[PDB]
């Protein structure tokens, strides 16, 4: 049975990671067809990112200043464009490991897998959520920039995230693959606030259902509540307000457990209110909000791909 | 910065997963060179696993009763041997995706990655520990059997685990790739007790160091203790006794933080004794024991492979 933070298999993305060198700076890039994608600030020096002018910096750069290694093999760069906060290097060799792929800007609350790389080589893979405030709680060192986040949809990789920086709270920020930041973040070394973060109410519900499904039910109660009354107590705690869609999205889990969304919301209310009293749910002593409904369904059904 | 349960990239293992059908039973197998490995109880029916005689069952089986699909491609079986609780099917096609690989029986406390499959297709990947009692807390449904656990050591895959069953506590049991169970488990549908499980003391220390490294230090104290006095309080709580090796294995983390192992043990003592008082460490409200020292080092240094 059991229940874990589970990442998509990383194979299709592994064959897309390359190393990108420009001057002294090296970071990771993503090699799809005859394009490599990486963060534009690859054209900056370790110390001169306080407030770059990226046009001006880039203008002093030519294709030949860009060193794209794939394992131990140089690609020749034959074009370069800047798209928002991303650099797009055209290369002569198309990736023969290019998977079926698309580029998607995910929404807050949605999860995805990260393949953390150093020097175009995979370190490891983990599952993440886009916090409502457009940060992610990941594991990135120096060199991790240009590491990508993704979903798999059968055979099709949806890349949704490229890693750019770590904020002062230790949480992480980055772009879509078109190079637009999630959040109000900018690619420059200044103090930057992630706003107040909130709990992804619907995800926490999905997780409570995952508990029930896996035999953990102590926290079920003999109360219900209204949607409105539940939200009144949610907001106190910085839970995202729950809506009718949330209800309907939880439908399948509702259906599979026979617990109406609002009975679960009543269970949840008293957990926020009275805490966990030192028990655990699915081995956790906190309310976990980084599993989507879909994530729980997949895990409690066995969904595969290739 | 940040710190997460991180699995090895799953690519090299993905290309080894195949589906194995015998009668009505289908499960996963591992295709290395011209051998496929899977659990021997693939030769049982859904209901007749109460107490099989596997010799007798197997004797009524021929190569042609074994259907090895790789995606959409049949391998012909040309040999079959039973090795403890594993079946080894010789095939005509050698896997052309065979990685550098070895087979290792891990020790309790050691971690590894699981690539959970259904019908020879990857569902997802997660990191696991061999509990001191030789169970694992994983996420397995029906069809998951023959899913493998592994480590990567540069380019070399060390397979250490094959999944066989779920115990009544919901935790999971399985074999090495030579087919010997970890633990006192047997491949038959009877009530089976995992013994009392204990906390992997050294791993919890490694994690506390990982906290320190990532700026989380509140729980540090102004005490030390002896090794013996620490163990006296460990055992109360079902911590595995810590030894001098444990000390030395923590050396690198000791070194990197300037906190002697025994000062950390003193911090730890009072956490077991006084609990966490409702704070968290690396976002966790429990003491986490499924990161090895090595795991923490790798994560806090960036180790890659391919
Ligand atoms: C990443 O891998 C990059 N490194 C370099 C090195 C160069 F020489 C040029 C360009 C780049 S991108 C960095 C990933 C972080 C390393 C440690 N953990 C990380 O997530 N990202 C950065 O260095 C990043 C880039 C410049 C400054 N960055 C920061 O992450 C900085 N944070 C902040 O400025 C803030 F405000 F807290 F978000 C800092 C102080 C180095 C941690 C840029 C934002 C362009
Ligand atoms: C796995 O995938 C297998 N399924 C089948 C189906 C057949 F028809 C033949 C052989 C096999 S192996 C099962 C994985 C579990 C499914 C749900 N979660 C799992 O981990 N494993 C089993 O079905 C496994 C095999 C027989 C009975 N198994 C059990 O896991 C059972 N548990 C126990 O008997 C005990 F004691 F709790 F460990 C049970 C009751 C089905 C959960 C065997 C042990 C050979």
């Amino acid at each position: 049975s059991g229940f874990r933070k589970m990442a998509f298999p990383s194979g299709k993305v592994e064959g897309c990671m390359v190393q990108v060198t420009c001057g002294t700076t090296t970071l990771n890039g993503l090699w799809l067809d005859d394009v490599v994608y990486c963060p534009r600030h690859v054209i900056c020096t370790s110390e001169d990112m306080l407030n770059p002018n990226y046009e001006d910096l880039l203008i002093r750069k030519s294709n030949h200043n860009f060193l794209v290694q794939a394992g131990n093999v140089q690609l020749r760069v034959i074009g370069h464009s800047m798209q928002n906060c991303v650099l797009k290097l055209k290369v002569d060799t198309a990736n023969p490991k290019t998977p079926k792929y698309k580029f998607v800007r995910i929404q807050p609350g949605q999860t995805f897998s990260v393949l953390a790389c150093y020097n175009g080589s995979p370190s490891g893979v983990y599952q993440c959520a886009m916090r409502p405030n457009f940060t992610i709680k990941g594991s990135f060192l120096n060199g991790s920039c240009g590491s990508v986040g993704f979903n798999i949809d059968y055979d099709c990789v949806s890349f949704c995230y490229m890693h750019h920086m770590v904020l002062p709270t230790g949480v992480h920020a980055g772009t879509d693959l078109e190079g637009n930041f999630y959040g109000p973040f900018v690619d420059r070394q200044t103090a930057q606030a992630a706003g107040t973060d909130t709990t992804i109410t619907v995800n926490v519900l999905a997780w409570l259902y995952a508990a029930v499904i896996n035999g953990d039910r102590w926290f079920l109660n003999r109360f219900t509540t209204t949607l409105n009354d539940f939200n009144l107590v949610a907001m106190k705690y910085n839970y995202e307000p729950l809506t009718q869609d949330h209800v309907d999205i939880l439908g399948p889990l509702s259906a599979q457990t026979g617990i109406a969304v609002l009975d679960m919301c009543a269970s949840l209310k008293e957990l926020l209110q009275n805490g966990m009293n030192g028990r655990t749910i699915l081995g956790s002593a906190l309310l976990e909000d980084e599993f989507t409904p879909f994530d729980v369904v997949r895990q409690c059904s066995g969904v595969t791909f290739q």
